[PDB]
C-alpha cells in the first residue's frame, strides 16, 4: 500500500506515534517518506546480508525475522513480512522499540540526513489531524 501523506500522518497519530520519545508526527511522516516513499511494501537489501522492510524500513539484523539474516535478532518478536502489510499496525509497534533504544530517530539514517534539523511540520501541513 503507498499512503498519501496525510493518510499516513493520521494513521501514525491514531497508532500513538506523534509525540513518541518526542518526535513530532512530522519527523515521522519526513522518514516515511525518504525511507519508503510512503510504500508500505518497500524492501532494501543492506550490504552485511541484512533487509529493511516496510515504511520505516526496519532492519533484519535486530528487530524482526526473515530467515535469511543468519545471526540475527528478532527483539520485535515478528516475522519481517508483517511491516510489509498494508496495516501499519506492526510497523509502528516495532519502530516504537526502536526509537526508544538510546539513539532516538538517528536510527534511520536518511531521517538524520534528510529530516533533522528542518521545518518537519510542513510535512503534516494542510491535513486535517
Ligand atoms: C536495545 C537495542 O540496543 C538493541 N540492539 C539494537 C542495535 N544496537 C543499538 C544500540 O545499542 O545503540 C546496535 C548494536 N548493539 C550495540 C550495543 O548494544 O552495545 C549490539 C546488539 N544489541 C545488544 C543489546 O542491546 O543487548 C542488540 C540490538
Ligand atoms: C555491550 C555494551 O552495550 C555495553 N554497554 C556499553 C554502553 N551502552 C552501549 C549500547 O548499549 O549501545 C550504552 C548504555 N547501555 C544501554 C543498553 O545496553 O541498554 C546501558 C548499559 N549497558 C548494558 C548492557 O549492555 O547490557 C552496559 C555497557
Ligand atoms: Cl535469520
Ligand atoms: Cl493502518
Ligand atoms: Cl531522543
Ligand atoms: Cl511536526
Ligand atoms: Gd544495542
Amino acid at each position: 500500500k503507498v499512503f498519501g501523506r496525510c493518510e499516513l500522518a493520521a494513521a501514525m497519530k491514531r497508532h500513538g506515534l506523534d509525540n513518541y520519545r518526542g518526535y513530532s508526527l512530522g519527523n515521522w511522516v519526513c522518514a516515511a517518506k525518504f525511507e519508503s516513499n510512503f510504500n508500505t511494501q518497500a524492501t532494501n537489501r543492506n550490504t552485511d546480508g541484512s533487509t529493511d522492510y516496510g515504511i520505516l524500513q526496519i532492519n533484519s539484523r535486530w528487530w524482526c525475522n526473515d530467515g535469511r539474516t543468519p545471526g540475527s535478532r528478532n527483539l520485535c518478536n515478528i516475522p519481517c513480512s508483517a511491516l510489509l502489510s498494508s496495516d501499519i499496525t506492526a510497523s509502528v509497534n516495532c519502530a516504537k522499540k526502536i526509537v526508544s533504544d538510546g539513539n532516538g530517530m538517528n536510527a534511520w539514517v536518511a531521517w538524520r540526513n534528510r529530516c533533522k534539523g528542518t521545518d518537519v511540520q510542513a510535512w503534516i501541513r494542510g491535513c486535517r489531524l
